[PDB]
């Protein structure tokens, strides 16, 4: 008696197909990664910059609460906390603030330098008195660390003309502000000139600012407003500041060195001494799987984000522990014989085919690189909605593609196993023409006596029908 | 002698399906996944009637155009409908700053409360409130003005400095609308407002802007050489907005307290409102369908099937309908797979329930799996762009066209692959059923090869049922030769 | 003993295809769905030559830059070509407001008519039309100015108030270009415009803007501390535009009446224009192909195959190529994919079953055509330009292009792999059914060798063998034990 059957084990893995659901299988692999360390890790051995209680504006402007960020020179990515309220301590509007955040997301490191020294640049203006109650630090009134508030000296504010040439060989980010007093008396008290103008002109940048005086609601106990501006100075370019008052002079500037793969994320996780190639706001991921469902925002080489709850693809056979049954005892291979040993050559071909199938799926799913969210102002809702449609639309398609391929391959994988096991049984039948009775349950009843060597010959494929045709019986 | 045949079901069905290998394959059973029927009427969504602007534009509705007075008493709606002939808006010529952006904000507004932010008689005692009428905005034959705006002009030959503040006590976002008038001539400026160099200042906690009137020769639009620029802002709860002006200010007479919702939008439809309720509304009509796809209109409000460009989406649920195994049995109505009976005691066309029931479950899961994968299309809102936003307009068009091309491709391709697989699935089942009979009838019966079996022995009803039930004892009929 | 065999076709084909289960499978016949060949030349579209700017950009072309005088005679084009070094634009330093948006408008413009909106000698009698030459806009060694703009300065030490209007008689959209000059110092302002405080007003029915000149110390660009800001607008048919200025106005000398078309665009190519006509144009070259996909360039003009990142897209149309069921492929059977071999007394030969082969050929042909039909033709796709304060829009546009390209490349490659595996299994099913058809006819008269061949116990002549291939083989005629 020789039988043909398939493998069975103690495996509770369940898969889904198009025709049937929750099919228990002997072997399977999970294509969805759902585990993360929950910590902010170092990227490329470079620590990320944690803003803490500060936003992007407060960090670059030099907010007094953000002085710990001043001594930072290099980072892999920028982390902002959900309660990042310290920016622009003096009320006002940051022009092109969202655009500046986009520019910094491509900045890997900058060098902070004193573009205009406070004591040397302005001898005819008062560099002191430039402190406000809104920007109070340690109980005392203070001001931005990168900006200087210039006021009248000796009751006179002479015309100011300051120029700077970019000798750093890099893009230079220059920040300045224009102050809008609440009353005409406050204008004369601070700048002596009632009608004043501010001019900032470079080779590629030209803008003039006229202070506006009006009754305004108090924000942080300040009726006045400061409008903050920025520009990028190309190497060799000259920027000229011409003002008769209300100018917030640039005390410090940044020489930018551009990189790739950086971004700005909002995370509630804590930084720990770990290194990863994939970082999410919820935690870092160390996985070679094609898909993940942790967070859509990624930094570095990461699996593609999908909304799928489960993505399990079949790599083995159906687990029927009860050919109408899988032999749990046959642990050597997927296909084999009873009276129980396993046919390695047929199993090895199936293993190679399944391994190539799994590798093809991973090949199709490319690694997702840094994808960071964008910020929009109150008059940019249409772009915000258009950006949201793009993100949701691509996520909608990829979730559909991932789930559909798994179901199709699960049905294809199971049919691959059934066809191979039938061919092995039929191969034996072609070897055994009337020498064995066809029981029909996957077993053969030999009319002759088959020793251990006799059985091995059939498995090897070199079975001689004439040799055991003499013992014709019944 | 006695004969048992094996075949499949056939009926009268003209449904045609397409596969990768062949087209227009007639099948016994099929299901349509594409919805192409709509009522052609504007229906209520969630039992809430939509706001139909009629002959009015969005600007005229919020600004209070005299022709838009029927829309003033509106507080709640499910969605906003705009007519192709909705020309009544900024009746006084001018520019509506961020008009398209304001339209986007209203698409996320489910209901607003209209209140008099500044009472006309109480707020401004030092200015003339009765002279604010223009020929362009004419109502009932007489010159009129916007119902939500107040035109302040010179009173008694004097325009004192104006300072008006409002505190948002409504606990919601407050939409404030105002205008700045730009006269045609300096004489017209002095005649309407005492001060020649005049300014308007509108300042809030998050908003600060100053407007300077410009005087120049302009072509007449609606018989008016002057221009009025309309502005808007959202006042956060508890915030204060201050209006400071020395002239040329169109004061905010009425404001709106906004309540945000989800699923709303602005659509352009020529359909008429009727007393009906629906879960899916399109500019062409409402849809009551559980199908995954529709080809009626891409613009949707509520839970809707996904829009595709497909003309037909038919998925196979049955077998091939080829009459005259060289053909299907039209007489066998009981099931998809079955046998024939020729025992001379009673002939019969019968069906194998166990094989058919297993096939039905597999096909039902296939259709349900496809529908589950295709998510319900939610509210899809069109966007408007000004003449200096063509790049944004074209980028939006690529997104809409690009996604539509892929999903139409996905819908058509998936149907074709499963249609070929379903037909191949049936051929495998009938072959397995044929081998099952052959296995039990290992030697007793002859195999003609045409799907029938020629019995060398006699097979009674008990014998026939035994083969069909699977409990056939070949020894019991093996001696008979 | 007489023998009949069943096998498949083989040839000398080294074409390799990929499936999900196995890679680099050599096949007898295949079709390439990816186009990678182009002529390498800039061709005419619909018999209409493209407009080649050469060393000029869009700004220099429309403004009338002196180096762009060959472009002044342009009336019609199919698309606009820009060279990598098109550095001649806005010779006088300044900012071109909404320059990127103006480029988008021209991408839908098929032809314009250049006309003198305001004649130089007639329009302005109270202002000096000759003093308008600068060193930055120098032609032939002497200072000159834009050919489409007129620099108006004070006449006789006086700049009277200016009011000039134009009514659109062209029945088309009219593109009007003008500039506002910003002097570096107040003395230079008075030297050109006697009035110190001046304003410029441009008002139409759909356009209203006022410009206030700004005077400040500025770095020298092309030896000029002053700046000129260039503006544009589209005048609808029948509309009137009025120019009111007291100084610092760069008057429009020439305007363009636009005739809009579809499918045009602006591309950057280093290729050379040749006397050829094509339906598909790319920056690398023209394409004459009916294939659904191409990997040449994403930028296309006209009807083009969809751009994908795939290196190869080869679909199976034939059998596995195994020269040597049956151990190998029969190179001698050239008539069809499936057929028979036979060894009788009067010779041996390879024949093909036409009825079975034609059904497979038609099925494969329908499969290939169905795939090509699903892949839609890519129409004109042109890149967009963004300024330094539009990085978010630039990045958002980049996400759309990269996101869609990833999906379509995935869709193209995945579909090929699925059908290639299905095609190979489709062929094995047909050859197995052919084997069973012969086996069924030879109930007991033949022995099953097991290698795909049948050994006849009786003598089967040429006519007898044709019956087996024909399907009309009579078992009783040769019902003989022979054992
Ligand atoms: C960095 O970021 C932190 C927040 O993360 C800022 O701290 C906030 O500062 C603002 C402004 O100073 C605070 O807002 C104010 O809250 C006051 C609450 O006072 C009550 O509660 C305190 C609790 O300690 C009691 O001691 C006190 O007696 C009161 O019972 C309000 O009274 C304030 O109103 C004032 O301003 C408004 C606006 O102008 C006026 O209209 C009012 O009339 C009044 O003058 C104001 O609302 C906020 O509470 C602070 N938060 C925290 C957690 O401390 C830092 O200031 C910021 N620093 C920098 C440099 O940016
Ligand atoms: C059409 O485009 C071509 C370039 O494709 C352009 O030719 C270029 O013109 C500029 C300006 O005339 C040249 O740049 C100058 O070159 C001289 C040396 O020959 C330098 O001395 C100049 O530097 C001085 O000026 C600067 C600006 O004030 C100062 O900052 C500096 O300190 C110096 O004082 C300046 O670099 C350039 O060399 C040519 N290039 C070529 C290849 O000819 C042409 O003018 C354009 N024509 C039109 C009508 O637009
Ligand atoms: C609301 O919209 C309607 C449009 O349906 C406005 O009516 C239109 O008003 C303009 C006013 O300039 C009319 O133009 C003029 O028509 C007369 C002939 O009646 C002609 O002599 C003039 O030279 C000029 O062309 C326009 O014809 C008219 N159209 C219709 C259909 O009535 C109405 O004024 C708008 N009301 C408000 C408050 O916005
Ligand atoms: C800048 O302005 C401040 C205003 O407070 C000056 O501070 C005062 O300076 C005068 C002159 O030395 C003293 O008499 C006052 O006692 C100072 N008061 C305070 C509170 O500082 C400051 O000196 C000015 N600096 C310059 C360089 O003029
Ligand atoms: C036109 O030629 C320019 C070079 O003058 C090409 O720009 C270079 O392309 C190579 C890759 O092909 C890059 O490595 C260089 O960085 C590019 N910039 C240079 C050399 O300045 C440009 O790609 C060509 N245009 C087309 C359409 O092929
Ligand atoms: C595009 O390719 C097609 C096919 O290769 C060309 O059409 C053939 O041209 C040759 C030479 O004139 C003729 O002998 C054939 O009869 C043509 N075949 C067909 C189907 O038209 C066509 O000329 C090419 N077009 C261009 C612009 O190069
Ligand atoms: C399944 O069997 C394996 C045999 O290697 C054993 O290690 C494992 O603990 C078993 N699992 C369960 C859940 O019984
Ligand atoms: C088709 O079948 C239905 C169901 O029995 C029947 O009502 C109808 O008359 C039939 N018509 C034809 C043309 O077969
Ligand atoms: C399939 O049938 C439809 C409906 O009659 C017809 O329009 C179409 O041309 C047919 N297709 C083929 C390939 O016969
Ligand atoms: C406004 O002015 C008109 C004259 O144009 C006058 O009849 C009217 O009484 C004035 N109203 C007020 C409140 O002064
Ligand atoms: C939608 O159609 C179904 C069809 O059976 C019907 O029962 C249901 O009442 C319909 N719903 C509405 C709101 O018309
Ligand atoms: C195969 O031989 C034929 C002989 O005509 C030749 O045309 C063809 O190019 C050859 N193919 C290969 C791949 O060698
Ligand atoms: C298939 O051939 C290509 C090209 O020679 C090669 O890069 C690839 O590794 C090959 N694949 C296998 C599985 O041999
Ligand atoms: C314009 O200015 C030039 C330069 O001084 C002078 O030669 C010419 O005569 C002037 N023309 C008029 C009409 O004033
Ligand atoms: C083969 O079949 C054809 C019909 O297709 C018939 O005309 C011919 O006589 C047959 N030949 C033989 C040898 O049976």
């Amino acid at each position: 008696t020789i039988c043909i059957g398939y493998h069975a084990n103690n495996s509770t893995d369940t898969v889904d197909t198009v025709l049937e659901k929750n099919v228990t299988v002997t072997h399977s692999v999970n294509l969805l990664e759902d585990s993360h360390n929950g910590k902010l890790c170092k990227l490329k051995g470079i620590a990320p910059l944690q803003l803490g209680k500060c936003n992007i504006a407060g960090w670059l402007l030099g907010n007094p609460e953000c002085e710990s960020l001043l001594s930072a020179r290099s980072w892999s990515y920028i982390v902002e906390t959900p309660n990042s309220e310290n920016g622009t301590c003096y009320p006002g509007d940051f022009i092109d603030y969202e655009e500046l955040r986009e520019q910094l997301s491509s900045v890997s490191s900058f060098e902070r330098f004193e573009i205009f020294p406070k004591e040397s640049s302005w001898p005819n203006h008062n560099t002191t008195k430039g402190v406000t109650a809104a920007c109070s630090h340690a109980g005392k009134s203070s001001f931005y660390r990168n900006l200087l508030w210039l006021t009248k000296k000796g009751g006179s504010y002479p015309k100011l003309s300051k120029s700077y040439v970019n000798n750093k060989g890099k893009e230079v980010l220059v920040l300045w502000g224009v102050h809008h007093p609440s009353t005409s008396t406050d204008q004369q008290s601070l700048y002596q000139n009632e009608n004043a103008y501010v001019s900032v002109v470079s080779s590629n940048y030209n803008r003039r600012f006229t202070p506006e005086i009006a009754e305004r609601p108090k924000v942080r106990g300040q009726a006045g407003r400061m409008n903050y501006y920025w520009t990028l100075l190309e190497p060799g370019d000259t920027i000229i500041f011409e003002a008769t008052g209300n100018l917030i002079a640039p005390w410090y500037a940044f020489a930018l060195s551009r990189g790739s793969g950086s971004g700005i994320i909002t995370s509630n996780a804590s930084m720990h001494e770990c290194n990863t190639k994939c970082q999410t706001p919820q935690g870092a991921i160390n996985s070679s799987l094609p898909f993940q469902n942790i967070h859509p925002v990624t930094i570095g080489e990461c699996p593609k984000y999908v909304r799928s709850t489960k993505l399990r693809m079949v790599t083995g056979l159906r687990n029927i522990p009860s050919i109408e049954g899988g032999w749990t005892g046959m642990i050597d291979g997927w296909y084999g014989y009873h009276h129980y040993a396993a046919d390695q050559k047929s199993t090895q071909n199936a293993i190679n085919g399944i391994t190539n199938k799994v590798n093809s799926v991973i090949e199709k799913m490319n690694t997702q690189f840094t994808a960071v969210g964008k910020e929009f102002n109150n008059l940019e809702k249409r772009m915000e909605n258009l950006n949201k449609k793009v993100d949701d639309g691509f996520l909608d398609i990829w979730t559909y593609n991932a789930e559909l391929l798994v179901l199709l391959e699960n049905e294809r994988t199971l049919d691959f196993h059934d066809s191979n096991v039938k061919n092995l049984y039929e191969k034996v039948k072609s070897q055994l023409r009337n020498n064995a009775k066809e029981i029909g349950n996957g077993c053969f009843e030999f009319y002759h006596k088959c020793d251990n060597e006799c059985m091995e010959s059939v498995k090897n494929g070199t079975y001689d029908y004439p040799k055991y045709s003499e013992e014709s019986k019944l």
